[PDB]
């Protein structure tokens, strides 16, 4: 079989998540939570990576050197993946990953 079955119906193995924006990252996108369809197999840093490649706004600022970018709060089932893999935590179906731009910490 071939690739790229980023769709649903028929076999394809994607599972939906309810994408939630706050902050810069909500008005760039425009709204607040969203359900994306990706692969079973992509996870949180997949996501940010695509979301990139639709919103101009989000370009740059939700990856940095192939993770998820220095202060930016990032979460997933309501518990925040910067404090853990934030590329690559747990993503199933049905799934909330909630995000927020990166802080002034200082």
């Amino acid at each position: 079989g071939g690739g790229r079955d980023y769709k649903d119906d028929d076999d394809k193995g994607t599972m939906e998540l309810e994408l939630r924006f706050f902050a810069t990252f909500r008005e760039v996108v425009g709204q607040k939570s969203i359900y994306w369809r990706v692969d079973d197999d992509a996870t949180v840093g997949d996501v940010l990576r695509s979301l990139e490649a639709e919103y101009d706004g989000l370009a740059g600022r939700l990856i940095e050197d192939g993770e998820v970018k220095p202060h930016v709060n990032v979460l997933k089932n309501g518990r925040e993946v910067v404090h853990l893999d934030g590329m690559a935590t747990a993503l199933d179906d049905g799934d909330a990953v909630s995000v927020f731009p990166p802080v002034a910490g200082g």
